[PDB]
């Protein structure tokens, strides 16, 4: 059968708020079956027409012939770590396919932007790897890099419960913490994009810095908006971060991830 | 004899405003002469630029050295001052390096931009001025982080003559203003210049100011990426593939604008200091 | 209909001799019929089970239902720009699809060289965009990048009519040309690099060299074997290199290409 | 007073032989006294290193300036001669420095490589040793071609005592032997350093060697990318994540190798002529 695959995304990586995404090895994965008269969706968040991948699918692609689906995520949702993205991408990814839109991804990353309101989790979504990107009235701009090779640990913890302006100096100051960040990534200088990025100027957290600075680790800075915390580290410290991480007693998940270096994909399993 | 060569620079790059920077090949150069009673440059540069420990070269110099002893200088500038070239800083980072030789500090590199950043209150004139080449900076009260990479270009610069004569922004244009000077370095690193003269070319943070678009139109109609304002002007540059920089001279120079048009590269190394004889 | 799209490719890049492969914009394109008793192909080589495409499939999964399937294909044939590592490349696609072998790409990339001999045609057919690539005794090594951004110019003539041992020094010399070739390109330093490209230690070239350096393009080589020359620019120089090589009066085809930063695709139209 | 400080450097990378190479934290220190009768240097480094004008230094020196008047020089060297780590290559990059500065060369960093590896015959230890970090190289009969990028990394280093005492390739070897070099900078510059770690540790084209797959055993158990001979040998480094560095070094000193264990970084200045007291 026809499989949609779709990454989890992290923007912002601090200072690059709305504007850095990075894709990771955490999947939204979906099953087409046959056509039906309506549409359903087995899993494990509405099951019919109302679910956000069917509402996106149907926006670009109106007339579609409901199917029935299973769909299988191991990305947390309301977590930081681009669930809402990942629906989005997909419902793009069903309509492109089952009406052959034939979409350009430039394309797919466009309508996905709108839809989102923002650029930073659907653009990795859909282009895998690393994006930098911008919207400035009316369009997208990004880039694609290749994330420098390291590991990822994610700090997931539970679902959460619950300025206008700012002064010339510190906007400047915060776009070029940003910029040092980037030109650093690009360099494969991970010790001070780390730094760079725990400088975020725009609960736990210190407690788990502490923890993976002290042994190695590039940086913890919040994925998205929260409250999912992600280390960067070399990768001969994963495992031991991991376990460190675990012993602090705290209520959350404690995954090894890589980048994810493709986007959505469309494959028959 | 001891010489001391330092480059102009191009700051405020796009919206890498007070950030990135770019090292260009106009020179202020330094010649060391004998101790003496008390500081003499000889030089022919104009303007109300002194020749005693008031020009900025000495009086930058005895900040970081108090005791040295004096010299008479000779000194080379085909940096124009007060022309947006980093004519100011190339002065403050030849002090650091008169005073750093003649008093064996033996301060590092980092050590030297950060002096020079302390004393004119931004990063991206003296970074490339030292480092050489392209540099992305932060100056976050306290300390200066920087990262020098490669650019890929030529520039032509529209100099002018001398000028005669924001407290707040909202979140979200802060927030996009960075995005776009993050934007532009990532494309830089791609090679993709046309994508970043693109985001070079908007603002969001002088006398050419109404030929810019003219000056635009016509480059970019050639294949040139960008014109900018250099820093804080008043001179312009044009940002242009290698291949294209002697026929667009040629071409811009046709405009009859009052601005004497340069050719200028890229310049990789940063201040040295050496024997020349 | 499913449809399967492939670039051509460039390999060697002078003195990265059977290690260096780029993917570019010219394509191997299938559009997959219905089942039937026997396999046929519309084009304009085999139009049956003799097909390279149909062999390479078949050789992957050898019980596939026969189908009808409709080719378009751009990349000249026995030209040096990879016909032949198009065509193997889609039969992976094929089967990977109908028979659903869900492959990784590093699968397929195996499967293709093994299938080639080599891997630096292959590996940037699947992979996209600037492959690095070795085989040593049993595997394949390859590190995938982007190339900078650039414009190609493919002086493509007509099809062809038709050492054991190298001194240690020339051999040392040949791989470092190469090594700084890689370091430069990496460098986004395309003068170097071209510089070295030209260097290739181990007809028309000379002429269409002249005329393409002589107003500012990076290098003119050949793509793998030959006959075709590519020329690497800046953009601006695009239109009139393509325009001065035009002049000639050599009988052949002068195209504008860009690298393809994807790899073969499966999709709908 | 005027010093030149020039840094250790491994060659031969990998398979990138007469290639790839890379400056590390040992350095030869020269301190330049009074002008005087005839050359002599200070010293204790021991060996049969000559304290006038025939130490390699000298000779390098007035090989470029013959007419240079004699000075008397302090010599400060913690790069073990004939160890692996360029020490004759420093030596003759000192002398190029000396003969720069007294006589007032002002040779570009490019003419001091191409001068170092004419000297040398091969640019890999040279190269780094003037630009700092890691340089990609080829000498080509006439000319020399050079990237410098930046390595990632921290090594330790067996160094044991001095040592106490091919024609023709297939053509399908070289090629072979190519790809994997090209494949181990390709690697390097995406931050995967087991992948570059593992094309390092082939060869393709002394003392330790018997010890080689048991550091390996040890070192890459732990996280170590690599353990290779440095240029000829006979030292044999390790490379490591830098968070491993130390944990790494006592870890290695178990061994009870002949050899100090030492902990050496990336060193990203090349040869350095500065005033300190």
């Amino acid at each position: 059968s026809l499989r949609i695959r779709v990454p989890a995304t992290t923007a912002n990586l601090g200072p690059g708020f709305d504007s850095c995404g990075l894709a990771l090895t955490l999947y939204l994965t979906l099953d087409i079956g046959a056509e039906a008269d309506s549409w359903y969706i087995e899993h494990n968040i509405p099951h019919d027409e109302t679910n956000v991948i069917i509402e996106t699918a149907l926006n670009l692609a109106p007339n579609l012939t409901p199917h029935h689906l299973v769909m299988t995520c191991d990305i947390p949702p309301a977590r930081g770590l681009g669930s809402s993205s990942a629906a989005v991408v997909a419902g793009i990814e069903l309509a492109n396919t089952l009406a052959e839109l034939n979409l350009s991804k430039e394309e797919k990353v466009r309508i996905a932007a709108e839809i989102e309101g923002h650029p930073d989790n659907v653009a990795p979504a859909v282009l895998g790897n690393w994006v930098v990107g911008a919207k400035l009235d009316g369009e997208d701009f990004y880039v694609r890099h290749l994330f420098p090779d390291c590991a990822l640990i994610a700090f997931i913890p539970k679902a959460e419960l619950l300025p206008d302006t700012l002064p010339f100096k510190e906007a400047v100051q915060a776009s070029s913490i940003a910029n040092v960040m980037i030109a650093a990534i690009l360099r494969n200088d991970m010790t001070l994009a780390g730094e760079m990025m725990e400088r975020d100027l725009w609960p736990h957290l210190a407690q788990i810095r502490d923890v993976a600075k002290n042994q190695g680790a590039y940086a913890a800075c919040l994925s998205g908006a929260g409250p999912t915390v992600l280390v960067f580290a070399p990768r001969n410290l994963a495992n031991k971060l991991q376990t460190s991480l675990q012993t602090l007693e705290i209520d959350a998940d404690v995954l090894l991830l890589d980048v994810e270096g493709s986007g959505a994909e469309v494959f028959r399993e």
